């Protein structure tokens, strides 16, 4: 964009209870009896009120329930802005990255738009209403909860675990409450507000599509679907300048005279690397830039730049074993069947204006874990562009769920038009990121028509799948027929430092019972000491998660992927996450890390023994040695060389059954690098002090 | 509702020919040159004009054809009403139970609505337009026939037996003419007009769904889908009070704090009886009441009460014998396959404001007949709530056809939006009646999309079936393959008292020939005497109907149901009904009554004799004796005991073929109760005097 003048910073926020007739004008907003405080954009209204000392910190104890009255409040944002320089023919666009949710937008007392979706951007042409000098921007938000009473719900929209208030509105269903995730509806301008100046000649969209890729020949066929705004007097007088580069070095430069507003450019490239997920290769990214330049004067009218990756994606459905069942598929990246291992992406923060501050660390948790895939939960908002940029950079594939609740939705025209608008917005915005590999829904009007037609018309290169949503050794897990398990979870108690900071009735804020259960089956009794209960509850979560991934990794090539719930909490809570809201890595995080390795030696239970395997999630063969040794006595159970064939599971040896309870060490070395693992044999209940000494003498985990 | 002030009574009706430009304003209505007369609401405009002596009685002779000019007239209803007490926050709703059809509704000279469907209710919020003191209500109806010329018809909408004027409008197709049913379009406010006052806290809908039922254990799982209007200041401060009772005794009382506007309550009940159709058990009904009560003050904001029945319905489709053919299904009520026997429901009156006055007696005709099912014809209007209440009370299942004509309809957006609005209105209004068991239609845009999507979203507990629409011993009836015959009919001449009251050209008002035919095949010659022709024509209809039901009852379990056309006339006419418009029971009515018994001994023709059967449409076993005796000579053909197994047909004996013509008596006694039947053997033509003596000496029918 020619000019991007930010409107972030200090605004004026006036809040008041919403009357029977909602306030939708500036006159009623300034006449209403309310409280005026300073606000920060981007932000949440609860953050502004806590800065004013009007609400307590909702992250401690039961303070979150004290935000209940504000769900029926209205929120009046207002600020003054200076009008940027607009010459004749240019357009001034007021850009909202996120309005939660129902609001009337005014510029100089003139309504410029009416917003009704918190998950998509909002752009309003304010060229004709802006004035010279000081201008006025007013946004009057009304109660999201009360808007639901403007709709009549179908039978199948009531009673589902999704809140009925979430059914007729386009908002993140998690904000209304889920499992233990607490109700925090909130409101406000939770993303950037900016002013954009566009030339009469401008780029509307630049769609990059990888037609084909030959990784060995270092070649790729890349298409550019360029749509521009082009006055006819500029036809045959503007040229498009396409530039592909990597690390400063220019790979390709193509110029073409713009004779029409929409064009397709096919670039056959040489000496370019393919984009691969983690383990299967390098996440090669190339800077793709297109510019509209005047042929005579050289004036640059617009320029769009993004980092793309040459990659092809295909979902291979298995119709021989369980045809059409959830999980009977496998991702084919660059013609190679990949094994998916990763986490489900939950909200990063109940106050979603703080999501961007957590994106960096949260994605890094997947890097240390070595996740090659991540499934963004449909109950959460759509993450912004920077999240996908990090997944592009670190080679983490993205499975994107369209925002839906666990329960049926409307089948009428009004809700379909709102979902089509949302789908077209999200698809066009994200369809150029190589990390994104799959759209997912869940004649049901939303998934089997509206979302499918949008993908068919705006993203034909990605698959669209409308489906797939006590003792960890129970047949419930060990005899699951799903080639690709999606949401597998287990509860763990957060670290003591997180407990003493977030905090009976406070712990409840049968799920808390589930914690005490799992410790009894594994360790016999519930430890009276708090520190002993934390280590025991975290060790149960650690072994259970490790067992799940090792099971799927060891049953390849039938098993094709495993996504687990989850990697990080979005609120200081007692849940199934392996890392809490403040960055505390629980005991499970380290157990899984030694199993998500590119080449991992593991043990699976066998009929008359233990099966020592080695899994390879790369495209190269590896040689090494592996040594199995009982922890307690130190006896060597197995030691020998192994060949890890590329992109497959390899069986090494069948170990004899050990006596009673105990632990085995897995010491294997690859190319001079030492890697470590373990296997808990025997039958529960175990002695907690014995399991503690096994971990300590193993010398792997603290 | 807090206040229901009726607006029924005397109105002011001004009628005039509709100009080229239809009158749609109060100013043009009062300026038009017309006639002003007193009117009665609810009513039909023809009834008001006959009270003024302006039209003759359209029930005598050819007077109905003199109402032709009024089809192009406009009708201007007008009255004054006092405004009920409305406090701050309350809503005043003007309720129309039925506007026929196209009208502009004005309150104090301000248009509050525009109506375009005579089959559904119309509600308009007149809170902002009502004034203190005397108010004005004006309804300007225009010509329904002329509105059709505002549409272009498809090829398949022209030429069908449905009138082309009925295709593009939402009106009862019967009003335009059907078979001999005469054309009487009519107009007016044919149902109640009332004023309703709603609190800010009010009940929008209370959907009762029987999830499951265990008749033996006297248990049932009942769900309540409650949708309310709830100001946020009332959240957590209003409670819902649910009460299930029967005959004053309270069965269940549940209270729940209203924390959101829409909720699902599941009630697991004990000591409750299931609802059964006639014969299969008791029509147990329970008073289900929900109220919104202020937790502090105890103020009752709203209360909705209705009688429900714990019942489950399933349509078992036969895909082995004739897969997908009409009639190859059977109703499963409470897990039991039921045998359906009943009548088709035609209009109760061509002037439909008189329907409510006939509902009581008409439903009683099905009670004396012992019908356990009734199919409301799609050419008729949707009956009101009281009709379904009587079917709930007397255990008569209801098969509801969506209002459609025999012929294809439009496939464009305008007609689909009008039908979706009508379907959503009718379904939400009737989905709580236990007697209702089936919705029926007939990629055809109406049945295979619009109606189906409405049922899927607003009534998932009931089946939706888009289909099934000379000598009575001709193979045309005796070799019909339909397990469930739906519209089986036969003509009979009404009683003499009905002829001398309704009345060549008058009798015509080849169908009248059909009467003279059927008497010739059965009795040889056409009786010259009128009384002799009436008895002969009614006896033909009586034996033919009796034969049809006995055929289906005797071929169970393959045959699953039989609905016959029809039980009652809606106008003094010569038709196939077994009871005329003035309540006169024709000879067929009594023949069918002795065959619709819960346990009926009957005879079916066999290959080399007669098959003596006993049918059981209950869930209990019965023992008795049966005696067969020839009428003319008095010889005993058969006598012995029989065991009637529950809910099945049982063969008793194969009787030898009797000589020549004659009649058999069927004298069977069950639990000390005497029941009677007969069988006409031989081959037509018969002597009418001989058949008369057979009936007289049989001692069953007068």
């Amino acid at each position: 964009f020619v000019s991007e003048q930010s409107l972030n910073g200090r605004w004026t926020l006036k809040f008041f209870p919403q009357p029977a007739v909602p306030v939708m004008t500036i006159e009623g907003a300034e006449a209403a009896n309310g409280i005026v405080v300073d606000a920060v954009v981007p932000g949440n209204v609860e953050i502004d009120m806590e800065a004013a000392g009007l609400v307590e910190d909702p992250m401690v104890g039961n303070n979150i329930y004290k935000l209940r009255p504000y769900e029926g409040y209205q929120w009046y944002y207002s600020r003054t802005f200076a009008a940027p320089v607009v010459t004749e023919g240019q357009r001034l666009v007021l850009h909202f990255g996120g309005i939660d949710t129902f609001a009337e937008v005014y510029v100089n007392g003139i309504k410029v738009g009416s917003a009704d979706n918190m998950l998509i951007e909002h752009d309003y042409d304010i060229t004709s209403v802006v004035k010279e000098g000081e201008n006025r921007l007013d946004v009057i938000i009304r109660s999201s909860v009360m808007e639901a009473q403007n709709h009549f719900l179908g039978t199948l929209s009531i009673g589902n675990f999704s809140n009925e208030e979430s059914a007729p509105v386009r908002r993140a269903p998690s904000t209304y409450g889920w499992d233990i995730m607490p109700r925090l509806v909130s409101a406000g301008l939770w993303r950037d507000v900016t002013l954009r100046v566009e030339n009469p000649v401008t780029i509307v969209d630049a769609n990059w599509v990888t037609l084909s890729v030959n990784p060995k020949a270092r070649e790729a066929s890349e298409s550019l679907y360029l749509q521009t705004r082009l006055p006819f007097e500029m036809h045959d007088k503007v040229k498009a300048v396409i530039t592909i580069s990597r690390d400063g070095r220019q790979i390709l430069r193509k110029e073409a005279l713009m004779r029409k507003f929409a064009n397709l450019f096919t670039l056959n490239l040489s000496g370019v690397d393919a984009w691969w997920p983690r383990g299967y290769g390098e996440p090669a990214l190339y800077t793709a830039e297109v510019s509209l330049v005047d042929v005579t004067s050289g004036k640059i009218y617009d320029t769009k730049t993004s980092k793309i990756g040459f990659r092809t994606v295909k979902l291979e459905l298995d119709e021989v074993n369980l045809p059409g069942q959830p999980g009977q598929f496998q991702f084919i990246i660059n013609g190679e069947p990949v094994f998916a291992k990763g986490t489900n992406w939950v909200p990063l923060d109940a106050l979603h204006s703080r999501d961007a501050s957590h994106v960096e660390e949260a994605v890094q948790l997947m890097v240390e874990m070595n996740c090659n895939i991540v499934r963004c939960w449909g109950g959460n908002v759509y993450e912004d562009t920077h999240f996908f940029e990090l997944c592009d950079k670190y080679g983490i594939m993205v499975w994107q769920d369209f925002a839906m609740g666990c329960g049926n939705y409307s089948q009428r025209d009004n809700f379909a038009a709102a979902l089509e608008k949302e789908a077209i917005s999200v698809v066009v915005k994200l369809r150029n990121h190589p990390s994104l590999i799959l759209w997912s829904g869940n004649n049901d009007r939303v998934s089997r028509q509206v979302l499918s037609r949008v993908i068919y018309e705006f993203d034909p290169t990605r698959p669209y799948l409308p489906s797939s949503p006590g003792y960890y050794k129970d047949p419930f897990y060990t005899e699951n027929p799903s080639q690709f398990v999606s949401e597998i979870g287990y509860h763990g108690c957060p670290n003591r430092e997180t407990l003493e900071r977030m905090f009976n009735d406070e712990w409840q804020t049968g799920r808390n019972d589930l914690m005490t259960n799992q410790v009894r089956i594994i360790f016999g009794e519930v430890p009276a000491d708090l520190d002993d209960f934390i280590f025991a509850s975290q060790s149960v979560q650690a072994e259970a998660m490790k067992f799940f991934v090792e099971l799927w990794r060891g049953r390849r090539p039938y098993r094709t992927g495993i996504i687990w719930w989850n990697i990080r909490d979005g609120w200081p809570l007692l849940s199934d996450a392996i890392s809490d809201y403040w960055g505390g890595k629980k005991q499970a995080f380290y157990y899984m890390q030694n199993v998500h390795h590119d080449v991992c030696c593991l043990i699976n239970p066998a009929a008359n023994g233990y099966m020592l395997k080695v899994d390879n999630n790369t495209l190269k063969d590896f040689e090494g040695v592996v040594e199995v040794k009982d922890v307690a006595s130190g006896k060597q159970v197995f030691k020998g060389k192994f060949v890890s064939k590329a992109n497959q599971m390899s069986e090494i040896a069948t170990l004899p059954m050990q006596k009673g309870q105990g632990m085995l060490v897995i010491s294997y070395r690859i190319e001079g690098n030492e890697y470590f693992n373990h296997y808990l044999y025997g039958e529960p209940p175990y002695k907690l002090d014995q399991y503690r000494k096994w971990v300590k003498k193993c010398g792997i985990y603290e």
